């Protein structure tokens, strides 16, 4: 029934690897989709896993026109976006989110052992490349940041845009470990990376406090019922549990 756009990001969601065939919703397995599983049982719905189109997870773009998972939200060709989709003022003028099944916070994800401390460390420089993915809200949030540093920040990485920003996160994270390049990438994200690579570490705290929530077009009766069953799955603490099953 309901259809739900989302996008490949480790380990929210990730295509399955199985030696016999997979299809439909099979196809995929992650975080993201024990959580959809979950909603389904709890809210009672049945549901289409179907990929972004564009692979972005949504920006506006100069004229004010989205893209991504939020302008599907938007033009009603999906009904849910389950997907680690951040939850921003600008978002909830054109869709509505449910509460946070998740929080975190922009960081930066960078090797060990150098004497970069922070976002300012990087701003004050050149030699080392930094940027995040293209039409996120990390992206977003630099384009939009009034405060010095992050707007200096915006300038160095928008003046070497097709260089500075990637196409997506796996995209960055290679080039962080193929090239002198920092990648201002989500805490928790940051987390699973780290976690995975003892060479890469996290750079300062975070930047900002925000969450993930599930997306919905604006006045969708299920975003209420999403949140009372986020709340359900958090207060049997089963979001905990999905948490450490995916980042172990
Ligand atoms: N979570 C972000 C994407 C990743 C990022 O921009 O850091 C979003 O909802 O657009």
């Amino acid at each position: 029934t309901l259809i739900v756009t989302t996008i490949l990001e480790e380990p929210y969601v990730m295509y399955r690897k199985s030696d016999k065939p997979l299809y439909g919703n099979d196809r995929f397995e992650g975080y993201c989709l024990d959580l959809l599983k979950e909603l389904s049982n709890i809210l009672g719905f049945l549901y289409d896993v179907k990929l972004v189109p564009d692979g972005k997870y949504g920006a506006q773009n100069d004229k004010g026109e989205w893209n991504g998972m939020v302008k599907e939200l938007i033009d009603h060709r999906a009904d849910l976006a389950v997907a680690p989709l951040t939850i921003t003022y600008v978002r909830e003028k054109v869709i509505d989110f449910s509460k946070p099944f998740m929080t975190l916070g922009i960081s930066i994800l960078y090797r060990k052992g150098t004497p970069i401390d922070s976002a300012d460390d990087l701003a004050k420089q050149t030699k080392i490349e930094y940027g995040a993915v293209r039409d996120g809200s990390t992206m977003t949030f630099f384009k939009k940041s009034k405060i010095s540093t992050y707007e200096k920040m915006w300038a160095f990485m928008s003046s070497r845009q097709q260089s500075a920003l990637v196409k997506n996160s796996d995209e960055g994270i290679q080039r962080v470990l193929t090239t002198d390049y920092a990648l201002l990438m989500e805490s928790t994200s940051i987390e699973y990376v780290t976690q995975r690579n003892c060479n890469l570490t996290q750079i300062g705290g975070l930047i900002d406090s925000k969450g993930y929530g599930v997306g919905t077009p604006i006045g969708s009766p299920y975003r209420d019922k999403i949140t009372i069953a986020i709340l359900q799955l958090q207060e049997e603490g089963k979001l905990h549990m999905m948490k450490e099953k995916w980042w172990r």
